[PDB]
């Protein structure tokens, strides 16, 4: 239980996952501020509570917010992951049967937590037609939604996908608090080794020659979302500089722009790539994971949910650097749900 | 309203934020190192509390004009002359206000410059030079500095502009307007959000304002902007809070667009007139929401004995990430380096 940090690699990528492990000093530490916030705030995403929440975090351990300052400025990470926060398992009481019923009294604590390590990465974000609206969304197995393609999905794998690939709000992070993984359940991830890859295909990815369509898990706006998949505008699968790319794709969304086989080539190729480089981040009771969705796809594998209250339960949200880009398709200026207008 | 938030500190909160600036001068040699760049935004972090809760408020404000942070600590006699020209202007007894101005500039974003603009620091200098009296450049005196969004014509354009006044004796002003699309027509509006104008690059980009041994090939893309800009939009986002982007000197509608080129002379006149002065006396620090307002500079006459006005100023992205094609490494701040 003493601090400590560094860079796990995955294949060719040297800096794939930053781990940070707390002290325990460190973890009681995060523990008060967020027990405090959760006294003087009404919610983990209440307006008064996101308007102070950059600076709260502020009040986070020095030594956690330098090496969490260090992934927010690295172009390759895949995953930052935090572990030895404090989850008091009693206190917390079960998995809940639906996300409807997962915003208990006894959970605010850790989407309080949640929200103040996101925001030292950049600005909360939600989604109008995702769990309500919420910015803090909650990561459980529903009774007869074991083969949904959903994540309340359970026997059956969560294909993998950059996270909102068809929208340009898609977020810069996705945050996952674990409350408890008895089964030490994994979350997949990849990301493109170019090094791996015909530099042809590359150059094809690079180019806007791709559909990426929305899930059906998706007025202005949603006069935008019907166009996606009726008319959906032609985009690139890579971005950006070539010694860094950005990388937005879907598994089960994605196909090349009508009658270029060249592009549908690459596409696959690039399937085939990604599927057989995926690896798994496993999250303990009380570590946070910032998966870098501008470099890595992520998804889940089957696992087997009992449905008695000990299942798998994270906190998730979604962290985007630059908030004011997406003031077009949010409710106000500090309205944090996409598509709420 | 709040457009213009200010922070005036009190003696204790400018000794912190001057005490935390002299450390960083201790530890660093510049204000844009490499290693303080990597250490700016946890270190921006002990800033007076009460201060950053302030900047949070105006960084997260999409109606924001301005935020200015009056009363840091400016020792005049400590400081010396006014140099001559911003390539002299890298003082020893100047770091300090450099090294507070990331810190403040720190908590809005990440700090860049510019490959083409005063030989790619990132900290820059504002300060009125023997033969610019009558030129276009922030370096101008006797010729107003017309009003413009920084770096218009880059879609890596700073979202903030960073001014910390050293020395400002008689009272120039800084001049802002934002753009109230109720005031100018929903038909001028429509017009301005379509692709119909050209923004070249100020001449601040040009060798003929940096270092003479400075690589011919940061200047070509920055030519090649001159010669052949790209059609842009100068109105973007949501209808209710638009961004602004255009340069009073350097904006053209494109060839035959006679719609295009009246709603350009409609917002010419608009932002004209309300054009308005904040004045950054000596230890002020402005943000300018450059996605918000267009700003300028009254004219002065400078006296050129090194008593003249002096700022320090810093670009702030929120989102570094977004430049990365522009850049040569990810921790790399110069825009066109790439
Ligand atoms: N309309 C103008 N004068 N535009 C250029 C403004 C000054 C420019 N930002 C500079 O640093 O020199
Ligand atoms: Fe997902
Ligand atoms: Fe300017």
């Amino acid at each position: 239980h003493h601090h400590s940090s560094g860079l796990v690699p995955r294949g060719s990528h040297m800096t794939a996952i930053r781990e940070i492990r707390l002290s325990e000093p460190e973890s009681a530490q995060a523990a008060l501020l967020a027990l405090e916030c959760a006294q003087r705030y009404a919610e983990p995403d209440s307006a008064d509570f996101l308007a102070d929440a950059a600076v709260l975090a502020h009040d986070l351990p020095r030594a956690v917010r330098r090496e969490v300052e260090r992934a927010r400025l690295d172009d390759r990470l895949h995953a930052l992951v935090v572990r030895g926060n404090d989850v008091d398992q009693d206190a917390l009481g079960p998995t809940p049967p639906h996300w409807r019923q997962a915003r208990t009294a006894a959970s605010r604590r850790y989407g309080f937590l949640l929200v103040l390590y996101a925001s030292l990465l950049g600005d909360v974000v939600g989604w109008a037609t995702q769990q309500d609206g919420r910015v803090v969304t909650d990561v459980l197995p529903i009774e007869g939604q074991e083969d949904s393609l959903v994540s309340s999905s359970s026997s059956v794998e969560l294909g993998w996908h950059t996270e909102d690939a068809f929208s340009p709000y898609r977020a810069d992070y996705v945050g996952l608090f674990s409350l408890r993984n008895p089964d030490s359940v994994a979350t997949t991830v990849a990301g493109l080794d170019p090094d791996l890859v015909g530099p042809a295909v590359v150059d094809v990815l690079f180019g806007e020659r791709f559909h990426i369509r929305p899930d059906n898990s998706h007025s202005d706006y949603f006069a935008g979302i019907v166009e996606a998949v009726e008319n959906p505008r032609a985009v690139s699968i890579l971005r950006g500089h070539r010694d860094a790319p950005q990388l937005c794709v879907d598994s089960d969304f994605t196909t090349a722009v009508d009658g270029d086989a060249e592009a549908a080539g690459a596409l696959d190729t690039l399937i085939k790539h990604l599927g057989g480089a995926l690896y798994e981040v496993v999250l303990g009771p009380g570590d946070v994971a910032f998966l870098d969705n501008r470099n890595v796809v992520h998804g889940r594998r089957p696992f087997r949910a009992r449905f008695d209250g000990t299942d798998r339960w994270l906190k998730r949200i979604n962290v985007t650097a630059d908030l004011r880009k997406s003031r077009a398709a949010r409710r106000d200026a500090q309205a944090r749900v996409l598509g709420e207008a």
